[PDB]
């Protein structure tokens, strides 16, 4: 199983920074959209749904630093969850070789350029053998002040 960020080099596990351009101005009560689907893409490494990868986001995924106290929501594979995550999400299944934009959006209801605003833990386990489970962490960093 593999992922990449902004067409970058392949990622098999670990921590990766994900950089987003946000609307630099808001009135409170109006929520911000962080579409991560535009930055993170993932695919199956063999294809044909031969050894299907099973992906979900993990309990403990939360806002970081500046936004720690904020409440928000997280959209994942056709389902919306309260954010920070208090449970695991539904499972997204990936078996094609053509990169798939992660169906992941973060909504947040005072951001400084270059800070980590969310840390999203993602779990992977496949179907065949042990499934060779892997963990991913996406540290979401705002490319502009907001
Ligand atoms: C251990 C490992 O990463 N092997 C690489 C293969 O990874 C496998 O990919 C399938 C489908 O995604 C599934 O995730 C397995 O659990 C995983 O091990 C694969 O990337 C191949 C591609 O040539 O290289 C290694 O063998």
């Amino acid at each position: 199983f593999s992922c990449n960020v902004d067409g970058g080099s392949s990622i098999g596990a670990g921590t990766t920074s994900v950089y987003v351009n946000l609307d630099p101005v808001i009135q409170p009560g109006q929520n911000l959209v962080v579409d991560l689907s535009q930055h993170i893409s993932c695919w199956n490494d063999y294809g044909g749904w031969y050894d299907t990868d099973h992906i979900n986001l993990v309990q403990g995924s939360a806002f970081a630093g500046s936004l720690q106290s904020y409440k928000g929501s997280l959209y994942w594979n056709n389902v919306t969850y309260p954010f920070p995550l208090t449970t695991n999400t539904n499972v997204l299944d990936i078996g094609d070789k053509t990169p798939m934009p992660l169906p992941l959006k973060l909504y947040i209801t005072v951001i400084k350029a270059g800070e980590v605003i969310a840390r999203i833990h993602m779990y992977k386990i496949a179907t065949l053998g042990s499934g060779n489970p892997r963990n991913f962490t996406w540290n979401i960093i705002s490319n502009n002040s907001v």
